[PDB]
């Protein structure tokens, strides 16, 4: 059950980069967001090993959490990637440079609130995981030491923190489940 779904680990990661490709980046050893230079953005047998086993540890700690929520939208049902391709790749094209796997086109699915709290779930842990991180380092907010002005305005993982400002956020988790209803 893992490879079918391990393909379509692939798939939403191929999502996020052409949702990356698209706004105009280009292959590159070095990170760089003005500059146009990602490790992550150049070509899936050159990924590196670090990117990599970070996104298969997003990938599996993912299924964990919907499978205990209990959402389960793919594995049972045939996945859309490479042999059952659902060609929403070569459906849309644009013209950046990277690897150019030419971005997502996905018209044969919608979304229910259901897979909606789901995301805001996702977000529950995402930002508990990122809340985690600023605490523990005193990074992005300090009381008594006060690294930096305008502090995290999350403080609360989710509260504070709405999806208007984490927009970006919002807008990928919605991608990558509608794109995982369309998979199968």
């Amino acid at each position: 059950l893992e490879r079918i779904r391990e393909r379509l680990a692939e798939n939403i990661h191929e999502l996020w980069v052409m949702n990356k490709i698209e706004l105009g980046w280009q292959y590159g050893p070095v990170r760089d967001d003005n500059k146009r230079q990602h490790p992550c953005l150049v070509e899936f047998c050159k990924l590196p090993e670090q990117e990599r086993n970070y996104n298969l540890q997003m990938s599996l700690e993912t299924l964990k959490t919907l499978l205990a929520l209990g959402c389960h939208v793919g594995i049972a049902d045939e996945h859309a990637e490479e042999k059952v391709k659902k060609m929403k790749l070569p459906k849309n094209y644009q013209l950046t440079s990277g690897y150019k796997p030419a971005p997502m086109d996905l018209s044969f699915i919608k979304l229910t609130p259901s897979q909606e709290a789901m995301v805001d779930k996702l977000a529950e842990n995402a930002h508990n995981v990122w809340a985690r991180d600023r605490i523990r380092q005193g990074w992005t907010y300090g009381i008594q030491q006060d690294v930096k002005n305008r502090r995290n305005p999350r403080l609360v993982p989710y509260t504070l923190l709405d999806d208007r400002t984490k927009k970006s956020n919002k807008d990928s988790l919605r991608e990558a489940v509608r794109t995982l209803l369309g998979y199968g």
